[PDB]
């Protein structure tokens, strides 16, 4: 219940974000990622952030990560939400690759 532990300070994050305070959230986030890696819950919502702010390319990175770790250190049930959460984002806007 310290601000110290991963999920405590991921809690405040989600807090800010009920605040509106999405910047302030995304630090927390960001943070998550250079503290704990192997975090998934941070990659899920940190991508969904990312979404919201524009930054599709971002957030597809992010669920990239969470792909990775997910399956590594966390479980199928987290890499299953995130193959399908980049998945949709990528089918939202027309990125251009010519083929």
């Amino acid at each position: 219940e310290d601000p110290e532990d991963p999920f405590t300070r991921y809690a405040l994050a989600q807090e800010h974000l009920k605040h509106d305070n999405a910047s302030r959230a995304l630090a927390l986030f960001e943070e998550l990622v250079e503290t704990d890696p192997d975090y998934v819950g941070t990659y899920y919502h940190l991508g969904k952030l990312y979404e919201r702010l524009d930054r599709t390319d971002d957030a597809i990175d992010t669920y990239a990560q969470g792909i990775e770790v997910a399956r590594e250190e966390g479980t199928q049930k987290d890499l299953s939400e995130l193959q399908d959460a980049k998945l949709k984002a990528e089918g939202l806007e027309h990125h251009h690759h010519h083929h």
